[PDB]
């Protein structure tokens, strides 16, 4: 059943970026205070690189037989990630630090793949996960330092 | 304005639906045509999107509070999502994607009609324009599947 | 369209005050967030500037004569300036700009209404896109001063 | 000239005569100007085959079907033509191309009135801004001409 | 008195000298402008979405041998065509009124037979050129003919067939 | 203007003021020659607009404060506005345009001259910078009246 | 010590010459309807086909290899048959016989990726491995023009 | 190829001495039309020089050796250059430029004809390709002087 | 070589070996001068094929059926290629390269003969543009070997 | 010229220390304002950079030796590093390239100075326009930080 | 992770005194190949400051401090400087460069193996693509000098 | 300013010699390393070109009449031309180039000293910038010949 968890786990990634891209436009569209004017369009730019992710995760599992998740339903149900009704009340320290929360749970899911591929062969799905931790995991170092703190990994 | 902040929040939620099944359609499509039809799907969920970011961006703008989460969006979309099938034909596929357009450009005659209502000229100038460019495409597709526009 | 032309010809006023008023805030602007919002201000003067030529324009188009001289800008302009000051908040600096942009939406709105009166359609459209974007400026200046447009 | 459908294609006829009217101007000008006034045309030229593609395409979109041949544009359109002359002055010439945008700006007042009485705010659009266009090149060329736009 | 007013008909169509072939051309071009742009708005049928705007790049290319040639006419001392009239009636390329109706593989033909009408004229051209030493001109057929038959050979090949030349 | 910094502020009322004047130009003009020569007052403004941003930077940059409402600009400046006329001919333009960038080149000779002597070899290039290219349209502006640039 | 990374690498460059004279015979040959949008297509992948090339060749080279570099050693030491061109051969053939090339240098890649991570070469692993991975999204694409799944 | 040689050599003096012709018009040029034609006339020295270095390039490939001293192309070409003079008209010196035009026009013919009958048909392209373009130019020069390019 | 169909299938074998030729120079460089020649083989390459894929689309459209095997070019080309040496000096490559340009544009002039001879003015030109740039860079071939171009 | 050189090579050493300082303060910025000033460090790194190279072949140019090891840098610089610190505030980091800044503003005073004296003219304009922009620079970075230039 | 820590902290002082050795090349260049050579110097110092930016923000990403001063650079690079000369040949000067990358290369791997030991793989693969592009110079280096890359 | 005057048409004299000099090396250049200095030859041309433009425009500015004949370019110039000799080494063509660089450099010098002493600055400035970028120029050409640019 070739590939199995490789697959699997291409399918996770579908669902929590499909949910992680909500959560950054929720982010973007809400946001309110001082750094807005940097903030919201950086959630722009984050929003396109995890659609880039979702695209090639899903190619790839397309490519390798597979039946990429493509409801809303089944991406709420899939995901690991939870949504929260919005609200502009949030500060700017504390809506960064959400994004450092959701992106941390992406590199881990990205490592995890990255583990899953390595395992079962798949070096052009691990390849994608790679590169995708890579960004995610320098993006969190520069949240944190806006925020003031190590990237703490 | 609580009308046309309405038919905006109604049309976020309706075009985040529409985005989820013509992502559908680009990755389950199968047979002649595939080459072309595929990446025509990207151009229309591009367009989509653009037309989610203006009618968000509107919203929050008349003091309102955009749906912003995949429940939210589920629950108040108009547009129903069925599990994704390579066994659709590539023309069922682009008919499934006019119907959703025909129900787009719908929505944005309605969104013009509680707009122009309301006096808000720069909400109702928002769905004309999207209208304009979704009943466009309408016809292309139609045309494509040998048929008149039917508008 | 004596209206059209009157309204059209405040904004030729009131814009030249509005890109004076951008230009004060550029230049004195001090405090924390001054490396973004001094480019701004840059984005927002070209913008004014684009709105100016074009009203003028019109104007000129349906007979008018533009005012042309400092002079006749300061006169009939509804917006005040005042002494350049370096000891003015970045926050103030964003507030004063957000009250010109008040403004202007507000002539927007009214040179929308009489042209709409006056049936004069060309001149409705060039009021409705110019109040459409300085509409979205005043949720994003609001939104960096923790507030909701409020418009 | 009942409904939208009619006016649009009325517009199919009348553009096509008017670009043929231009490409005569850009072919047979002589005199001092030339250089200025030739690729001029070509810049106008482009501009009218912009909005008739653009009313086609809507024609098409409504469920009509546009004029499509030479005797079809020639028989419809209220513009005449005559033989090519290189004995025509350049203000002569930009005089004849003046009168054609005189023509087409009533022409698209026309499309506005009618597509305005419809609710066909897509259509209304369309000529609104080819009416804008069409009306600022008429000022440019008359102050060419040392006079007022007299729109 | 005056002089008298010939009172003669038109007659010609006489394809004699360099002049008179860009002129044919000039005719001929703004009618196939015409055609392919009926082409482009009345298809409909699997293969729309490449060949609609296929119609649009060939109407371009059109436009630029209009252009040269008339160019060249005025060049060479002549009066190009200049009036939808003159266009229809010297022109020997006939129009039809639109139909929704025609198949892509029947409006495709109707495009090829177009281009080989045009391919025919420009050689005319470039013989009745290179007869008159008008070595100017007679480039101006020679790339317009072999753009055309390059066409020829890849509508052909999408109807599955040879371009017959 | 006793040092670098009241003469750069000078150069910011000037600038400003020329800026209002060239724009009279392009607006009221009419005439032949106005397809080039429209267009053309766009690229002077622009030009004048660099100049005025480099200074009034300049300024700021060496513990000053630029005047920054149109009342000072209008106090201060040595340039005198009159309203806009359609009926001075084209040739009365380009004269007035050639007589405002004399007084320009003539004020950032003073800037350069009172740089050098206080050692500010900053201001010194800038006004040397902005003469050069003044004094080179003054010889085209005068080429087209059928003069030397008589610098 | 680097012998047989340096020979799948040179396999690589016998078989992507002859691919890419494959998509030239399928690019020149083309007749039916869909030839206007898979015609300019064969460009493409020849294109990226001879980026393959330049890439294996020059990783050859720089590993103190000789490559293949006239078309006799191509044809001879390629795994991959060439046929005379025929206009007869219908658009889905073509594609057909395109997905065939394609699977043959994916496996290929999959080879190269084997061979240089037994020998500890991992610059040569990632040419590889890159290569493979966008072949193979090529043929879920060409098989869904097809009407059929991937099926790698 | 001694007599295609001989005339692309030919070509190499007159060219480099139009090319002198044509600056010295760019540089003394006076009068109305002056913001046209100046910088035009850049584009023609940009034009010669380009069958400057495609005829110098052809004859170093034939195994020629073309003129490349000032004193070799004033002896050589058969164009006759004047001391500048501001106070010739600009449709004097746009005269000057038509006949240069014509005689390189005439003297690419000999080009044409000297390589073809010698069987040098790259040469022969080369001239041919040249003389479209002056010749084209011609028209345009005599269009704007009120007259027919008369070849 | 019979006919115009003959001498482009030629052409086909031809250019494709040349190619291969201009690989195996690139590929096995070594020597001062290699940072320069070795992209430099590229740019021959990607001209070597525009050559042949225009040779080889005019032959389909004449109605012919191009070489499309590594056999079939290896057979019917007159090149012959042996083993890549890395000892062969740079400039011994460059002097290999020239020897290959020689065969093709005498094969050019073959090409432009034929068809010159049949009539076949679209291929005869095709021949002759390409032989035109071949011949040029014998030229600068030879010229870096401190040779003339012997053609 | 020996004092040109001199300070020419000064400059060598400093700027690669300022680099150095400016790239620590890319690394270790953390707080509020990162997301901007961070990328700044690296168009003040480039700016840098530029002098350097800039200077170093104008000294190579003067026939000096530059300074050319980390060694030479460090030893021959009068701008002193420290271990990179996060715990270093982001308006404190500001304040040291200010002060870094100021340094340099006071080197290129000096190396007009001497390049003046001297009369190397050349070198005299690398040091003012390198001046010009660090003092720009400096004017921004202190309104950042709520002050005057205080140059 | 404190090995991988350790060898990216070794990567950013032996880049940096490589960039150091790269600009001494660049600057005291001599002899034939100079025009070539000298700009591909900046191309590699371009890269490795590449390489640079990206395994200093790894490091940082992954709870490091990296060296940040000249003292660091100098004190743990195992690279050693020289004082600059321009009696160095090319042919010397290239050699140097070789073994400054091939130094390079053998650090990567031992990036790569301490990393591919930890299982960080992020960093695993910024040594693997550095390490490609260094050994891809190594061989085109090597070409130019008459030699095998012999890594 | 008669000798500023003087001394830009002086320059217009010896760039029009140089711009014919540079074209005899870049046409008759053999010998290793003509692929990198044939084509530099034209950069050098285009800079040449530049800066006579420049200073003929500035000398027409001053109301100044400059050289504009062969002629008179021959006759005013210090520079001497040659016949063409393919048989000049590719050394011997550099230093010839070094030469005309090194007099050119001499020439900027005294321009700018006189205009200095006349107190043009725009001259200077001219002269100044024409001089920064040959003397470089000189380092480059002088280090591929393996020497010192011994200015
Ligand atoms: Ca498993
Ligand atoms: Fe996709
Ligand atoms: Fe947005
Ligand atoms: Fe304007
Ligand atoms: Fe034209
Ligand atoms: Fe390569
Ligand atoms: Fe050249
Ligand atoms: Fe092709
Ligand atoms: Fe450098
Ligand atoms: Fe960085
Ligand atoms: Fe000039």
């Amino acid at each position: 059943p070739s590939l199995a968890d490789s697959k699997a786990v291409l399918n996770q990634a579908v669902a929590d970026l499909s949910v992680a891209h909500s959560i950054l436009h929720q982010v973007h569209w809400y946001m309110r205070g001082r750094g807005f004017m940097i903030w919201h369009p950086k959630m722009d730019e984050y929003m396109e690189e995890i659609d880039g992710y979702l695209d090639e995760m899903s190619e790839r599992l397309i490519t390798l037989g597979g039946a990429p998740f493509s409801t809303l339903k089944e991406f709420s149900e899939n995901s690991q990630l939870k949504e929260v009704l919005g609200d502009y009340n949030v500060t700017i320290e504390e809506q960064l630090a959400r994004v450092v929360e959701v992106f941390r749970y992406l590199a881990a899911l990205f490592q995890k793949g990255f583990d899953v591929s390595d395992e079962e062969g798949d070096s052009v799905t691990n390849d994608i996960f790679n590169v995708a931790k890579a960004s995610i995991e320098k993006h969190i170092w520069m949240l944190q330092a806006e925020l003031g703190q190590a990237p703490k990994l």
